[PDB]
């Protein structure tokens, strides 16, 4: 419920900071694409966290 | 000492490469060049991104302004 709504708040907040750093640092990248990419990663944060921390092959766990 | 900096830079690349691949497969309309660029950037700041994703989004504040 409310407990689940703040789940998303977390995810959304990260996505938003992310969209910024990317806009700032990838020349030519549109805002929309930056948003889409950030939401995708933020939505998948624990897998990315594990990838960034120790090893890339934790990206395996991404489902598609 | 420097072999470790060699191993780390390699791991940077291997990460940037897998990131590029997951991004072009998952963000429709994202170009290869842009996925590449953003992947290298994150990979070069992997410790700040790991902290961002692990808990506080706010650690991305520690990324300096673009050169």
């Amino acid at each position: 419920d409310r407990k689940l709504a703040d789940a998303h708040d977390q995810m959304l907040e990260l996505a938003e900071l992310l969209t910024d750093v990317l806009i700032k640092n990838v020349p030519g990248l549109s805002e929309k694409h930056a948003e889409d990419a950030s939401i995708y990663m933020a939505k998948n944060r624990a897998v990315f966290a594990a990838a960034f921390k120790n090893n890339a092959t934790a990206l395996s766990e991404l489902s598609e």
